[PDB]
């Protein structure tokens, strides 16, 4: 929803007391304690680490959407990698062929040669079927 998001940026701004675009443990604890909870500092750090995709100890708005989605960061990252994968998997069959890779990359401004493309598919083609599936796409990227 679009207004579910607008609600969420409202929430984020409230929690981000000082407006610097990040939520700290202290800001998080203030909110938790205002709702009748007594989380330890370790527990507050844990809440943050669970969505802390960039590893900087604070929550920004994109990581907060993970938290509002309630999710863990690996789950969230998997859903984002799958969205990138579907950009390349034009026919939607679950495999990035060499032609799909060449086509999408060209239309995104990167034209590689034919044998660059064939080697990119080869490199990430673990099981040797000639195409790049999702798990191979994840691996390729790490
Ligand atoms: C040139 C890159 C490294 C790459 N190399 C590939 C090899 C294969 Cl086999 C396939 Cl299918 C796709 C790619 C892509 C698309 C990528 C994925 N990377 C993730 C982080 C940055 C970057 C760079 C770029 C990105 O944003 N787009
Ligand atoms: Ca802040
Ligand atoms: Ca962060
Ligand atoms: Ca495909
Ligand atoms: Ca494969
Ligand atoms: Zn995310």
């Amino acid at each position: 929803t679009e207004e579910q998001i607008a609600e969420f940026k409202e929430a984020f701004s409230l929690f981000d007391k000082d407006g610097d675009g990040t939520i700290t443990t202290k800001e998080l604890g203030t909110v938790m304690r205002s709702l009748g909870q007594n989380p330890t500092e370790a527990e507050l750090q844990d809440m943050i680490n669970e969505v802390d995709a960039d590893g900087n100890g604070t929550i920004d708005f994109p990581e907060f959407l993970t938290m509002m989605a309630r999710k863990m960061k690996d789950t969230d990252s998997e859903e984002e990698i799958r969205e990138a994968f579907r950009v390349f998997d034009k026919d939607g069959n679950g495999y990035i062929s060499a032609a799909e890779l060449r086509h999408v990359m060209t239309n995104l401004g990167e034209k590689l040669t034919d044998e660059e493309v064939d080697e990119m598919i080869r490199e990430a083609d673990i099981d040797g079927d000639g195409q790049v599936n999702y798990e191979e796409f994840v691996q390729m990227m790490t």
